[PDB]
Formats: structure tokens, sequence, C-alpha cells
């Protein structure tokens, strides 16, 4: 019966008869076309759908303004209340916003898809705190992901607000004027100051919803519906119903109830309301430890610790304190310091009033311990500590900030009297089990013993007894869950065992002067210069080429008017497209049945391989009777909208039967035929016969999601005339879609054209699954003549995509005593998934050497099928492998040699001239520039003893450094692969419009296109304007890929631009002042032609690979990296401190573009190297929620310090404008962080006695870190029998 | 091209000279329509010449095209189009023409 | 550059789709950018002749 | 299946234009009245030379 009043962007909002089930971020974008909040992951995670929400209240007569994540807002929960999206705040037809304007100026934008989520963190701070400081706007974006720019442009525009050669001017930003903001609508400020006590009430078929606005009505509901929810937040049953297949029929949503949000500060502590947010309690909680003695405020800060760290600053001000406490999720931050807290819950019915404790037996839902399903929690009491009283939190997982905890824990001790007898104990451990659990039989045998480390020998043992931890047990990760838990136990020993001496000095002891570093965790600031040449006196200063031009479409990113393919408005009529796909990795579809899913609403149709018959392969779409992996595409489901497709593809029933072998790693698939892939240079078997070492060794690496921050999007639009299809997709390459969607429908190419605007960021991700899964959209809107969109959540996306390919690494290396390498026998071993790969072997072998000569070479490369999803190219294109594989090889010759990795890497340099394995001259002059330079630059030589220094001083955590070299060659296999085109028109007005066969994907090329022609024809980079990249403009484009799409078209755009002068020289000598206007009006009047296209054949390039001999690289791009990290050798944490790099890159057509491909570049190759990490289950199946949860790099993760040097320019007559194009260069350098941390571990390893075998693999997680630190704890853990359990992973 | 369809039946008589001047039948090309993207600064479609100043513009293009795969065409005289066109972008040859 | 004019077929002309047409258009397109949506017109017969 | 100009689909959310035209061979505009007009079910915008 209830109508839905609220606001959004200052305008009123009424919806009569509201769906209940509608949500926030679908509702803005296709019911109010407001398309600039965004869709990254759906929950929670990424912050690209980041709004801000308002409300009165009229009880304190203040507005309070707070962020949010709309893909989990419910928008019936919004009633009375005043969202803001990215559009509210500014854009290109009112006026711009100072935060749209600095974080677009700053070249913080490269994709732009992540640009509105940071832009509404950044704004709703500003709201809350106009004169903040870093650590504030830092704070907001901890929950707002980024895949392009490595965060740092972001958080330069972020210290611009923050009172205390460049590549932008800040004086010429616009002041903030605080004054002049949005107005909070006055109407919900009428409405809030009548206090109605309505509940209202909403409803569908599927669902009732009611919101009760009074305590009474709120317990009368809970009593009626026991068994609905009572939703706050909804970042718990939100993201179960989304993917946990949980439904519930009747919805109870109360609003802000003054009893629920209640904070009292009680005589003997503090009452906290239940519908307070995680992010209220953060500020209650910082106020009273400031003001009140450090005795009583020691459980205050424990939860303001793991607040810090509790996911970002959207979810903590959604989340609510009772719905945190209620979900019981087993690796809770919070739930475990409550338990150990003696901390009690205030229940509430229609029948009376009622307190129970917050126990291990609550925590674990035993119905005597429980809420009764009639009532609800009002708040919760956290009583201040007394003296002697003591608590402490630990926690680890994947990285600092915003990610699911591994292991963490609560553990509260009690001394009273004032001796050391231990007079209580609770010790509470989370993410071991389906519940939080508290060590009550270990604690409750240690009560009366001594504060002593003969103590913690028992304690851990009986504490390893009791939190028992399966084998096979959820999560997996058992062995270093294991030694986490007595970990936390020796520092929560470490902490007691100061306090103590802090207060009693004479009784206790001083802690061992090596062991203080344990207690200190590690934090950040971050800190940045970037040094780049200046031409100069010589260019005329309207020339835009060497300027750090900003990227044309930064401020549309900004505001949320650049238009991505999903943001396309809704064709009329226009069907979903979904798939349902295969849920085992190797086995037999025995039957389909599609009977409850056809007949279900909405629903147009379903196809199977059957139902496409000879148009299901190319060069197979949808699997016939055998799926070969997880993810395969089996069927899709076509309905009227995406909800209803999706409701129907979960009721497709398929049944199958499992089929050996099960092929996962590298090793199972090596047991017909292969072809092989071999460079030899010199002769390796003599040069075995004369060298002082022999060593074998090999190293795993793994994967990476592409995680390009918007998904696989497409819209597929018939004509109704000659079978014209237009396909507008987020694709690399055009001209595959064009002949996929062709060869599909069984139509000429003339037919079919493919267009492209922008894509939000790719990778190498966005090429043959995309085509693959286009031809099946386009066959449906042919069949049904009608218009299809398919656009992939994030699950789906990770599935149905590849990642980069998994490599394995064996060498036999022979080398002399001062660590040459004479003789190097090198494999290479790719993980292709189901489907092939060979072209990135090749690219692996040839890019193999890097930096180095190996004098006798033999390096060959085998592409190895498996039944994981088929795996495709990525940034670095197998370099980030083949490269890392030699480090590793060289870190061992050095350990070998008793020389530090980097005097083995100098030793083993490229000359400054020199040639290649595959016999191609080299010029190496920049490659011992660039180590010379960031040598130099980063004081490698000072800082060397430094982190030795501090090693000799310190036990528990380690600083390690490494310094590794670039030799990235860019070039394509042929002259036809790179291949480039254009065309220009200029109108008579003296506008020009140019477009070509690249695609922007972020890397900012279509504004180094406009840069080019800038140049080229004179003008002003206003005067050219470019719409985006098509089939029916330019045909037979390449691939936008192989870091030379800039490269390439650029030449193209300049060849178009000078056709156009020639035939325009007449006109423009007889007028030599006069306007494009008048040459291109005079030009038409004595009819000479304005259009041109633009052509390069091509950069000459050839490999044979029989003889092993060519000339594939055009040039190469040279580089060094310097990075130093500390490490946490008792959880497995690290920080990267500090990463100095120096780049070749010729003459920078853009600047600020190319500082900004690098820094995306490392950032990207240091999660690959360190935090990413994708986990397969025995039976194929990607784990994907808990702490299996892929993080890709955050704020937290980026190196606290920074330095970017550009080598001054070196001349080079080849390429467009002496440029070299880099994109991939940069992921590489990212592996000094992982033999930096390599380094830190062989520290503690020194130090420990544990010498020989150290080869660390890739990804190096803080589970592999700890479990190298080998100690006391790694030692006494419970271990299982190799094959006496199924693992949960590998 | 700058010509528009009134019902004159000017696209049908550009595919006759594309046909004629390609060597290919109608059925290979295609037209979409008009667009300012596409061909710049055309004139208006009028005084009985559309056909006539459009169809010898698209004759230059097709012209233009031949030029450049008359080393393909000699060397493969009994060839198809799929096959000179494929075999033209293998020799880095353009296969997009402004007439 | 920004403004492109696109055509298909027109179901006749002889003259008379050619300034008024483009008055037409530039009012249309007036209130399309002023009020950021699409606008359509079409007149009827009586409307066209006058 | 030939798609004329007013056969392409409905655009998402797009207006409709439509002229007052004058009534009169040579007269002076004394004035324009608007408001019957504007506050009608539907309208949008009404657009005078000004
Ligand atoms: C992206 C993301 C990251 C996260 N990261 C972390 C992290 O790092 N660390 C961590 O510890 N947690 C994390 N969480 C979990 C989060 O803290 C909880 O989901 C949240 O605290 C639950 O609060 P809510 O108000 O959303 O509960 P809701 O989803 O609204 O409700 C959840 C349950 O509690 C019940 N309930 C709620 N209020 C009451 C009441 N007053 N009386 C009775 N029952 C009630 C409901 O009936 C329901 O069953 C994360 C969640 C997301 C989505
Ligand atoms: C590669 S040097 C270069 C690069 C860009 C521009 C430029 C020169 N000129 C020359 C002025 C020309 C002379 C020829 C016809 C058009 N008029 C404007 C400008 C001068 C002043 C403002 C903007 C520009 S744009
Ligand atoms: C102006 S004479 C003219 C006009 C139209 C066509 C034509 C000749 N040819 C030549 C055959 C060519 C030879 C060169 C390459 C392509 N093959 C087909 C045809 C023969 C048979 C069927 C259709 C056609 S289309
Ligand atoms: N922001 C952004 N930068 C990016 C990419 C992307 O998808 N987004 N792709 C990379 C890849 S894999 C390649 S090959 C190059 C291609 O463009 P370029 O040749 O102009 O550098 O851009 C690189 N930089
Ligand atoms: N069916 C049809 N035929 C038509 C017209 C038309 O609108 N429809 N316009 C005429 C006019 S006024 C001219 S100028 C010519 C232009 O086209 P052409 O030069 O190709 O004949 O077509 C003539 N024939
Ligand atoms: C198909 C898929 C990926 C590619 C990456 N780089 N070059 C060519 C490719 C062809
Ligand atoms: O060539 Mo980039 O898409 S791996
Ligand atoms: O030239 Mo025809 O439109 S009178
Ligand atoms: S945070 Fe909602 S889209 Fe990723
Ligand atoms: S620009 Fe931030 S995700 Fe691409």
């Amino acid at each position: 019966a209830s109508e839905l009043l609220f606001y959004v962007n200052g305008r009123k909002v009424i919806e009569k008869n509201v769906d209940p089930e509608t949500m926030l971020l679908p509702y803005l974008r296709k019911k109010l076309r407001l398309t600039g909040t965004k869709y990254g992951c759906g929950g929670g995670g990424c912050g690209a759908c980041t709004v801000m929400i308002s409300r009165y209240n009229p009880i304190t007569k203040r507005i309070r303004h707070h962020p949010a994540n709309a893909c989990l807002i419910p928008i019936c929960s919004l009633y009375g209340a005043a969202v803001t999206t990215v559009e509210g705040i500014g854009s290109t037809h009112t006026r711009i916003h100072p935060v749209q304007e600095r974080i677009a100026k700053c070249h913080g934008t490269q994709c732009g898809f992540c640009t509105p989520g940071m832009v509404m963190s950044i704004y709703t701070l500003l709201r809350n705190h106009p004169e903040p400081t870093l650590d504030q706007l830092t704070d907001a974006l901890g929950g707002n992901l980024c895949r392009c720019t490595g965060y740092r442009p972001i958080i330069d525009a972020c210290k611009t607000f923050c009172k205390t050669p460049k590549l932008f001017a800040e004086e010429e930003f616009l002041p903030l004027d605080p004054t002049q903001e949005l107005i909070f609508p006055p109407e919900l400020m009428i409405m809030a100051e009548k206090q109605s006590q309505r509940t209202r009430v909403f409803g569908s078929e599927r669902m009732m919803w009611f919101s009760p606005v009074t305590l009474k009505e709120l317990l009368e509901f809970k009593f009626k519906y026991p068994q609905a929810p009572v939703i706050m937040g909804n970042t718990s049953v939100g993201p179960e119903v989304k993917f946990k297949g949980v439904f519930h029929p009747v919805i109870i949503s109360p609003d802000r109830i003054e009893e629920l949000s209640v904070v009292n500060h009680a005589y003997n502590g503090l009452t906290l309301g239940a519908g307070l947010s995680l992010a209220q309690v953060k500020d209650i909680l910082a106020d009273v430890v400031q003001k009140l003695p450090e005795e009583k405020t020691q459980m205050y800060h424990a939860l303001l610790k793991h607040l810090g760290t509790l996911a970002g600053s959207q979810i903590r001000n959604m989340a609510s304190l009772g719905g945190h406490i209620i979900s019981r999720h087993p690796d809770s931050d919070l739930n475990p310091i409550l338990a150990v807290g003696n901390c009690t819950l205030n229940l509430l019915s229609k029948e009376g009033k009622r307190q129970i404790p917050l126990n291990e037996q609550f925590l674990s839902k035993c119905p005597n311990a429980d809420l009764k399903p009639q009532e609800i929690l009002v708040s919760v009491n956290i009583p201040y500590s007394r003296k002697w009283e003591f608590v402490s939190a630990f926690r680890q997982a994947q990285r600092q900030e915003n990610a699911l905890a591994i292991v963490n824990s609560g553990m509260r001790v009690f001394f009273g009297e004032g001796d050391g007898i231990i007079r209580e104990l609770c010790i509470s451990y989370g993410g071991v089990g389906p519940a939080t659990i508290c060590a009550k039989n270990s604690c409750q045998k240690l009560i009366g013993r001594h504060w002593n480390e003969q103590m913690l020998d028992i304690a851990c043992r009986l504490i390893l007894n009791e939190v028992s931890l399966l084998g096979s047990a959820p999560g997996g990760k058992v062995e270093f869950k294991r030694t986490l838990i007595i970990s936390f136990l020796f520092k929560f020993y470490l902490e007691v065992s100061q306090i103590l001496k802090k207060m009693d000095p004479v009784h206790y002891p001083s802690l061992a002067d090596k062991y203080e570093s344990a207690l200190e965790d590690l934090h950040s600031h971050h800190c940045s210069t970037l040094k780049y040449q200046n031409i100069g006196p010589k260019q005329h200063p309207e020339d835009p080429i060497g300027h750090p031009i900003m990227h044309l479409s930064g401020v549309k990113h900004a505001t949320g008017e650049a238009i991505y393919c999903d943001d396309m408005p809704l064709v009329d009529q226009e069907l979903f497209l979904t798939f349902v796909t295969s849920s085992r990795a190797h086995a037999k579809i025995v039957s389909i049945d599609l009977s409850e899913a056809l007949s279900m609403p909405g629903v147009v149709d379903i196809m199977t391989a059957e139902h496409l018959s000879d148009v299901n392969s190319f060069c197979k779409f949808l699997a016939t009777d055998k799926v070969f992996c997880v993810g395969q595409l089996v069927c899709a489901v076509l309905a009227d909208s995406e909800v209803q497709a999706k409701r129907a593809a979960k009721r497709v029933k398929i049944v199958y039967q499992d089929l050996e072998p099960l092929i996962l790693t590298i090793e199972e698939s090596i047991q017909s035929f292969k072809p092989e892939r071999k460079l030899e240079y010199g002769n390796v078997d003599e040069a075995f016969k004369v060298v002082d070492q022999i060593l074998e060794g090999e190293i795993h690496m793994g994967g990476q999601e592409h995680f390009y921050m918007e998904t696989q999007s497409m819209l597929v639009v018939p004509k109704g005339e000659d079978q014209e299809m237009d396909v507008y997709v987020s694709t690399q390459f055009p001209k595959y879609i064009q002949d996929i969607v062709a060869s599909t429908l069984k139509l000429p190419a003339n037919k079919v054209m493919c267009h492209v605007r922008r894509v939000g960021g790719a990778f190498g991700g966005k090429v043959l699954k995309t085509g693959i899964i286009a031809a099946v959209t386009a066959f449906a809107a042919n069949k049904h003549g009608r218009a299809v969109r398919c656009v992939l959540e994030r699950g789906e996306d990770m599935l149905i995509t590849g990642g980069r390919h998994p490599y394995l690494g064996k060498y036999k290396a022979g080398f002399m005593n001062d660590g040459r390498i004479l003789a190097l026998d090198m494999e290479h071993y790719s993980n292709a998934g189901a489907s092939l790969s060979l072209f990135v072997i090749e690219m692996g072998l040839l890019k193999m050497d890097n930096a180095y000569k190996f004098p006798n070479l033999r390096c060959r490369g085998w592409a190895c099928r498996t039944n994981l999803p088929s795996n495709t190219a990525f940034r670095g294109f197998g370099f980030p492998q083949a490269a890392l594989i030699t480090e590793s090889c060289i870190t061992e010759v050095a350990a070998k040699c008793g020389l530090s990795p980097e005097k083995v890497r100098i030793i083993n340099m490229y000359k400054e001239i020199d040639q290649t394995p595959y016999k191609q001259e080299i010029n190496a002059k920049n490659l011992i520039q660039c180590w010379r330079e960031c040598m130099a630059m980063s004081s490698y030589s000072l800082r060397k003893v430094a982190v030795e220094k501090f090693n000799a001083e310190n036990y528990w955590k380690k600083k390690g450094l490494a310094m590794v070299p670039l030799k990235f060659p860019v070039g394509l296999g042929s002259r036809a692969a790179g291949q480039a085109a254009a065309l220009v028109h200029i109108y008579l007005d003296g506008s020009v419009l140019v477009t070509h066969g690249g695609i922007e994907m972020g890397q900012g090329v279509h504004t180094k296109m406009i840069q080019v022609v800038s140049r080229e024809l004179r003008m002003p980079m206003s005067n050219v304007h470019l719409r985006g990249t098509s089939t029916e403009t330019v045909p037979n484009a390449n691939i936008s890929g192989g870091s030379v799409v800039a490269d390439l078209n650029g030449l193209a755009v300049k060849d178009a631009c000078q056709t156009l002068l020639k035939r325009l020289e007449p006109i423009i000598s007889k007028n030599p002042k006069g306007t494009w206007k008048d040459w291109a009006q005079t030009a038409f009047d004595e009819s000479i032609n304005l259009s041109a296209v633009g052509y390069f054949r091509g950069y000459e390039s050839d490999m044979n690979w029989e003889k092993g001999e060519g000339q594939p690289f055009e040039y190469f791009v040279y580089g060094a990296a310097c990075s130093e990290v500390e490490i946490d050798c008792l959880t497995g944490d690290h920080k990267n401190i500090r990463t100095d790099i120096v780049m070749d890159v010729g003459c920078s057509i853009n600047p600020a573009i190319d500082i900004g491909q690098i820094e995306g570049a490392f950032i990207q190759g240091m999660g690959l190297y360190t935090i990413e990490e994708l986990n397969y289950s025995p039976q194929g199946i990607l784990h994907t929620r808990g702490p299996d949860q892929y993080k890709i790099p955050a704020i937290c993760d980026m190196p606290t310090e920074l330095h970017i040097a550009l080598l001054p320019p070196s001349q080079n007559s080849n390429t467009l404008y002496s440029s070299k194009g880099l994109g991939e260069s940069g992921v590489f350098l990212g592996c000094s962080v992982f033999f930096a941390i390599h380094d830190a571990v062989s520290a503690a390893r020194q130090e420990r006695g544990l010498h020989g075998p150290l080869t660390l693999n890739s990804p190096l997680t803080p589970e592999k870190i700890r479990m190298a630190c080998e100690d006391k704890f790694t030692k006494m853990i419970p271990r299982d029998e190799p094959g006496s359990y199924v693992p949960w992973n590998v």
C-alpha cells in the first residue's frame, strides 16, 4: 500500500507499488538513467558503486552524510533519504566539482571505470571534513579498487585538499567552496520534523517488506514473522541471497529507532546500540580512548584496531553492530574480541526484557544460549577493563586492509592483586572453524600459572590440541592457520610481558633486545617524486607532443558522463542473455533438462549446442556431449530481463558423469604430440664440462585474473534489413568480433559492423571469449529479431574468462665462482587450461634472456593442456613469467657463489653492443645506464647495510632489498600484424574528425592521436575530435595489443595528415596567415578533397623457429627497479617501504600517460608476484569466497615511497617521434618486490641456521612467507599424512 | 558515398558500378546508407546528377584498389576475391580507399 | 566534428527536403541538447503542406 | 522491412516536438500565452524565438 519517497541528486523520486527486491545500483542505472555509478563486483568489495546517503536527524537537528555501496542497498530502506551520485555533484553541462576536476587533471583516471566511485568516496569525506588530513582521505579510499593507475595519481589529488617540473598545475585548480555545496532537500527535513509512527509496507508476488518506525512496532513484527531477517545494512544477508541461493519471503527493516541508537556512558563501561554502524562505533570508541585512562579503555583499543582494517569505509558505514554480532561470521574480527571481554547482550521481546552473555555457545548458535525467534538485540554492554587486565586483538589476511581474515584472535588476561599469578584467561579465535571458538579448556588449565616462557611451550601445545583443524578443512591454509594460532599467542605473551614491565619494573624482566620488533605492526604516508624531460626552446609552445596532456575522456570519467558499453540506453524491446556454465572439470553431459526453466516468467529461449548446429565453432562455443573445465559455456538463457534470465538459469537441471583423468597441474599434463619451440645459442653441452659448479632448480608461478573493472559487456542490435548487425562490445579486437559474428550468422563481413568507443580495462582478457559470447549473443538476436545485451557478473566473468598462464620453469645452470653463467639449459611449461598459448611460449623464449648474455643457452618450451579455464594472453605476454624464472636461476647461483644477486646480475649483463640468443644485434647502452642511475637515485649501497643492520638487530621482523633490470623487446610476428590505418575528414568550418583501428582501454591512445593530429596539421587539439573505433570507418584493423597501438596507429594518423597537407600546399602558400576554416573552404571551392585514408604498412619483423634466429623486434624498452620490504616473520605480513624505477622510454609523446603506464604495469606485476592468488579445489572448482577471495592491489599495498625517472631522450628514427611503446614493460619490475621479500626471508633463514634449498614460488603469499621463516612454532604444529585427507586446495 | 536514396535507385547503380569495376557479383557488395561520419563535405542530392557524379567517385575508389592489387591479381588470375584480399593483408597492402 | 547526420533512405523528396528540413532539425536539436534527451519530429500532412 | 526515419525504434525516454504555426499572412504578434499549454500533461517545454 505505501509509497517509497526518497531523493536522488536533489530530485524527488516516488515509486508506487514498489518491488522490495529492487536494489539501488540497478534502479539508478536502469530506472533513473544515471549510469555513472558502475557495477564492478556486486559484493561491496571494489567501491565502483559508491554513493552518498544523507539523512536529517529530527532530534539532534543535523544532516548526517555517509558513504555506501549501492549494489547492496535495497531501495525500500531509502525512505526519506537523499542519495547523491557522481552526476549529482557536477557535470560538463552544469559546472565541474573540484574533486572531479582534480582527480582528472592529476591523471588519476586511465580506463576511468573506477573514477565515479573514487569521486564519491572523496566527495563524501570532504562533506564531513572540509579541512581534512591525508589519512582521512586514504582511509575513505580503503574500499576503492583500481587496476590501471597504481593509486599515486589519486593520492596526489587528495593531497591538494589537505592543508599542511610537475605533471599538473595545482595552483590552477579552483578552490573548494563548502558554503556552495549541494543543499539537503528541504522536503525530507520537513518529513523528518514530523515523527510519523505509521509502519510502512511494500510488497510483490515474491516478497513482503515491513519497515516499522517504532520499537513497539518492531517487536510486534518480530513476533508475527519470527524467521524474517531484521535488515539493517544488508552486508551479510545481501551477499548470501546474491550468490548462496538463499531467499527470504518476509523482510523486517526498521527505521532509526532511538533505543537501537543508544550511546550510554555507564559507570562500569558503556552500552552501544545494535543499530549503530561500525563506522559510528569507531568514532565513539576513538573518542573515549582519548579522554579516559588507558587502564579502563583496554577492550576499546582492541575493537578500534580491528575496526581500522574491517572492510573499507563504505561497508563500515552500512554494517551495524547488532548485525555483525547476530550474523556470526566465522571470520568476524570483532566477535572474538567481544567473546573474551565479558560482554552481555540486551535482548527485548513483546513479552519483556532479557539479558544474556556473549559467549562461545552464543557464537556457535546453541538454542539455549541464542536469542529466541521472537526477540531482537537492542544493545551490547562492553565493560571497562580493571587494573592488571589486558586485551589484545590479532589478525592476518591476504593484505592489510579490505580483506577477510585467514585467522584472527581476541585474548584477555587478569592478574589482579598485582602479582604474576594469572587469575582469568579467555582466548578466542576466528577463521578456524564454522564459528568463532574459545579455548575454554586450555585457559582453565592455565589458571594459577605465572607469565613466563615455560607457560608458552605448554600453552601452545594444549591450544594446538583444543583448536584442531582437519587437513581437509574449509579455507585451506591448514599448516599456516595452525601456526598463526600459536604465533598470535606468542605475540600476546610479549604485549602482556611489557605492560607488566612498564607498570611494575622491579618484579618483571625487560624484553630481549632483538625480540621487541614483534610488537609494532606495519603501518603506512605515501611519498613520491616523478622525474622527466621537458622539451623545450626549439619546439613551438603549442605543439602538444612531449607535454603531459590530460586524457581526453578524463573529466568525463570523473563526472560519469563517459558512456561505457552497458551505459548505453535500453534499446526498445531488448532481451538479456546469460549463460549456464559447467560445474565439473572433466565429465560427460548425460542430460540437460530445460523444462522448468523454459516455463518460467519472461523466458524467451534457451540454447544448447544442438540449437546452434553447424555454427557452434570457429577457426566450439557451447559444450556438446562432454565438459573439459569448470566455467565452460553450456546453455544460453534469453529472457525479457536480467533477473528473469538469472532466475531461469538456476533451474536448468544438468546431470554429469565425471571422467578420468582429471588433469589440473602441469606435472599431471605431462602424462600424444606437442610442437616444440627451441632456442640454441653456442654449445651448452661443451660448456657444462668447463664450469666450476652445476645447479638444478625449479619454480612454479601462478596465473592472474585480468580484473578489468568493467566486466565482459556487449549490446548486439539487428537493423532489420539485409540481416545487418551492429555489435557494440567492450573488446580489443573489433575485426575478430566482426568475423566470428558474421561467420556464425553465415553473412558477408559487410553486413556485420563492430563499434567500440571505450573499454573499461582489458589487459588481454577481452578478445577470444568476448567474441565467443558475441557470436552466441548475435545468434539469439538474429533468431528472435531483437536487440540482445550480455553483461557478466564478476563471479561468472572470472570463471568463463581465462587468466594469465601459470608457468613452471626448470633450469640446469653451469657457472663460474665469480657468478658468470656460461651454460644454461632452460625449460618452460605453461598451463594452457582446456584449449590452446603457444604464442605465449614463443614470446617467453624470445624475451627469456632479459638483461643477461647467456653465451651457451638451450631454451625449450611446451604448452600444457589441463582441465581448468582456458587461459589467455595478458599484459606482459610471456615475459613476466619468462623473466622471473631467469631471476630465480640468478638468485640460486648467487647463493652458491656467496655473492649478492645484484653482483651476479651486473656480471652477466649485456655489454653496450651485443647479440641475443636469436642472433639480433642490440644496443644495450640504456640497459647499463638505467641500472647505474637506479643504483644512484635509490642509494642502494647505503640502504643495503641499513637492512643488514636491521636484520642483525631484529629477530621477528626482517627487511629485504633487491634490484632487477629490464629489457622488454617490442615487436609482433610479421609486418602484416603491425599494419594500421586511419580516416581523417576536414569539414568546411576547419574542424577535424579522425578515427583509426586502435581501441581506448585506458592507455590514452586517442589522446595521443589528437596530439599527433595537432602537430601535423598545426592546429589546436580542441579543433580535432574522435568519436570511437568502427569496422564501418576503418576496415581490417589488427588487435589492440602488443604495446604498439598508439605507436602504429599514430604513424597511420600521421600519414593521413601529410596526405592532406600535400593537397593543401597550394592553398597554404597563397594564404599563409589564413585559418583552417579559410583553407578548408577555399579547398572545397577549388575541388580539392578534404577526406583521406591513412596507412602504415608495419614494422619489418620475422622469426625462423626451425633455425631459432631472426629480427622479430623493432626496438627495446630498457629499465631497472629497486624495491625494499619489511616482513613479519610471525604472521607472514609484509610492507612495501620504497620502490625506485628508472626507464628508457625514448621521447615520451605524453609523460603523464607514459608514467601512468609504468605505475599501473608495476602494481599489476607486484600483485602477480605477491598477493594475487587463485585457489582451485582437487575437483577443479575455483574457490571464490571467504579467505579464498581474490585480491588485486589496494592503496595499503602501494609502496610507501615511490620514485620514477625517465631516461633522457635517445633518438630512434624508426618510430613515431622517437617514442617507445610501453604498457606491458613495467609488469616484470614488480618482481623486485618478490626478490626483496625473498631477501628478507633469507636473512631470517641465515640467522636461524637454515641453509640449502630455498625455492619460494610465486605468488609469494603470506602463507608462503611465514612458513619459510621456520622457528619453534613451525616445527611445533600438528601435521597430517600427505594422502590421508582430501585438501581444500591444490 | 555522399548521395542519398530518395527512390531514384542511386544506391542500386553504385553497386552496379562496383560490380563492373572490381569484377564481382552485386551480392558481394553492400551499402548501409549515407553519413557525414564516413564521407565528409558531400554536395546536395539534386540536379539530376547524383548517380552520375557519385558513380565517378565510386569508380575512382575501385580503380585505386585495383592498382594496389595488380601485383596480387597477376600472380593468381584464377583466384577469388577472398584470396586476393587475404594475400593483400598478408603483404601489407591497404584494402580501404577514398574515391 | 561533433554533429553527424545519417540517412539510409528518404520516402520521396523532389526538392522539398532541404532548407525547411534543416530549420526543423536545428530547432529539434536545440531542444534535444537543452533537455539531454532524444527528440523526434514527424509532421502530419496538413502541417507539412503549410 | 525497409526502415524509414520514423520506423526507427523508440529511443529510451525520447520526447516529441511539434510546432505552433502562424495563422495570419502578415500580422504583428502582439502576445503569446503559454500558461495553459505549459501546465498540461506531459509537457516538458515550449520554445519561442526568445
Ligand atoms: C565487502 C565486505 C567486506 C567485509 N569485510 C569484513 C572484515 O574485514 N571483517 C569482518 O569482521 N567482517 C567483514 N564483513 C562482514 C560485515 O562486517 C557484516 O556483514 C556486517 O557487520 C553485518 O551487519 P548488517 O547490518 O549488514 O547485518 P544484516 O545483513 O542487516 O543482518 C544480518 C543478520 O543479523 C540479523 N540482525 C541484524 N540486526 C539485528 C537486531 N537488531 N536484532 C536481531 N537480529 C538482527 C538479521 O536478521 C540477519 O540474519 C564484510 C562484508 C562485506 C560485504
Ligand atoms: C607543430 S607546431 C604547431 C602545433 C600546433 C599549433 C601550431 C603550431 N600553431 C600554428 C598556428 C597555425 C599556423 C597554420 C594554420 C593554423 N594556425 C593557427 C598554433 C599557433 C597558435 C595557436 C595554436 C596553434 S596550433
Ligand atoms: C566487367 S566484367 C564482369 C563483371 C562482373 C563479374 C565478372 C566480370 N566476373 C569475372 C569473374 C571474376 C574474375 C576476377 C575475380 C573474380 N572472379 C569471380 C564474374 C564471373 C562469374 C560470376 C560473376 C562475375 S562478377
Ligand atoms: N589503463 C590500461 N592500460 C593498459 C591496458 C588496459 O587495458 N588499460 N592494456 C595494456 C596492454 S596488455 C597493452 S598490449 C597496451 C596496448 O596499448 P599501447 O600499445 O598503446 O600501450 O596497453 C596496456 N596498458
Ligand atoms: N522516386 C524518386 N525519384 C526522383 C526523386 C525522388 O525524390 N524520388 N527526386 C528527383 C530529383 S528533384 C532529382 S534532382 C533527382 C536526383 O537524383 P539523380 O540525380 O540520381 O536522378 O532524382 C529525381 N527523381
Ligand atoms: C589471439 C589472442 C590473443 C593475442 C595476443 N597477442 N597477439 C595476438 C593474439 C591473437
Ligand atoms: O598485447 Mo596486451 O593485450 S597482452
Ligand atoms: O535538384 Mo532536385 O531536388 S529539384
Ligand atoms: S562495490 Fe558494489 S560494485 Fe564493487
Ligand atoms: S582507471 Fe581506475 S580502474 Fe581503470
